[PDB]
């Protein structure tokens, strides 16, 4: 579990949004595992505008966090789920390291800010959505 909290916005893994989330929805895209919701109080998180591939992620299965290199946002196959039939998965950039099901909203950020959530992962690679491309984030 996990959420993003910029201005008045909330970032969380589409899979995981509740009923408050689609009531106050914003956007959302299926194929890339993302949905913002509306706030009434004000976030503190900062959302990087880079091109890093470097960054840190928080794995809860582990309650750690971990240095990673990670490839640029692309369009990956997915295997299924509970929650999506296999399909690709469209911003998605991956890791080599720990995840499991339950690690998905961990931050990765780099120093410029948050770069993405966990949203993939299994057989030793981790995949996060990318949040970077989203420029309305910082603004109204
Ligand atoms: C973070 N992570 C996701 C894992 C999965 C796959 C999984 O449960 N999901 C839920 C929806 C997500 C999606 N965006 O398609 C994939 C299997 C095994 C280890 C995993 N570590
Ligand atoms: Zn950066």
């Amino acid at each position: 579990s996990g959420a993003i909290y910029v201005g008045n916005y909330r970032v969380v893994n589409r899979h995981l949004a509740t009923h408050n989330d689609w009531a106050n929805l914003v956007w959302e895209d299926s194929s890339r595992d993302l949905l913002v919701s509306s706030t009434t109080a004000q976030g503190c998180d900062t959302i990087a505008r880079c091109d890093c591939q470097t960054g840190v992620y928080y794995c809860s299965s582990r309650r750690k966090h971990y240095p990673v290199s990670f490839s640029k946002p692309s369009l990956i196959f997915v295997e299924a789920s509970e929650y999506y039939p296999a399909r690709y998965q469209s911003h998605l950039m991956l890791a080599v390291g720990h995840s499991e099901p339950g690690d998905c909203g961990g931050i990765l950020r780099c120093q410029h800010g948050v770069v993405g959530i966990v949203s993939t992962g299994g057989n030793g690679l981790v995949g996060f959505a990318d949040v970077r491309d989203l420029l309305w984030l910082d603004e109204e």
